[PDB]
């Protein structure tokens, strides 16, 4: 309860809307704040697109080696890896890694297309037991994050439970689960978000997201020193369309709920 008051104070101080879900797998306890409200996922949705391709690879073992052409027409707004491979191909494994580790938006679009579009990613979430997740659009429009707009949203509670299934549970086969976790542990974009609020010795696998209205998100699996793992989802959005990102708010929330 003291944690609730501290999160409420942080939310007030920040001027935005904060949603937090922590799962402590030691005792299956939860810390929740606005955990059933919807938030725009932005690039945190890349985890579900990658997982859907991994699940397909359980029945098509050569799938991650399949190659995908990258053309100038594929470029969108943020393409740090794909722009180096124009007029060549990348494998689905390389695209998955680019999406998760560099937040490459071409990679995301190629993963979406492969599995059949946003409704197919959403159908995959339903098969896992997540009835809240919805992916509606492709990159870059899925990041608009308009207040009140349900498109491309989920709730903190649902995303934490689903991330627990994907990374610590049995939603994926052992090889595929290990691959997802390795990719998330190799993320290059998260050091200023949840990880900035945790001790240096803890190990984090995370995926960040940012978008309109100053939306600043991070979802993480956390291995504390000599403890059972944690799942932590921190979603944040602001009232002003051109608000700046606030990664520090996510770091502060992480420190509060892990103290
Ligand atoms: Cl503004
Ligand atoms: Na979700």
């Amino acid at each position: 309860a003291d944690v609730q008051q501290k999160l409420a104070e942080l939310e007030r101080q920040s001027g935005g809307r904060l949603g937090v879900a922590l799962i402590n797998t030691a005792d299956n306890s939860q810390i929740l704040y606005r955990a059933d409200e919807r938030f725009a996922m932005c690039s945190t949705s890349k985890v579900m697109a990658a997982a859907a391709v991994l699940k397909k690879s359980e029945s098509e073992p050569n799938l991650l080696n399949q190659r995908v052409e990258i053309k100038k027409s594929d470029l969108v707004n943020y393409n740090p890896i794909a722009e180096k491979h124009v007029n060549g191909t990348m494998s689905l494994a390389e695209l998955s890694a680019a999406a998760l580790q560099y937040s490459d938006n071409v990679a995301m679009n190629k993963l979406i297309a492969h599995v059949g579009g946003p409704a197919s990613v959403t159908a995959f979430a339903r098969q896992l037991g997540d009835e809240t997740f919805r992916l509606d659009r492709t990159e870059p429009t899925l990041n608009t994050a308009i207040p009140g707009d349900p498109r491309d949203t989920t709730s903190p509670r649902a995303m934490a439970q689903t991330l627990r299934n994907l990374t610590l549970g049995k939603a994926l086969g052992d090889s595929q689960r290990a691959q997802l976790v390795t990719w998330m542990k190799g993320n290059t974009t998260g050091a200023a978000s949840i990880q900035a609020g945790l001790p240096a010795s803890w190990v984090v696998g995370d995926k960040t997201g940012s978008g309109g209205y100053g939306t600043t998100n991070d979802i993480a699996v956390i291995w504390p020193k000599d403890r059972a793992p944690l799942i932590l989802v921190t979603y944040f959005t602001q009232p002003q369309p051109k608000a700046e990102s606030r990664r520090d708010v996510l770091a502060s929330a992480a420190k509060i709920v892990t103290d």
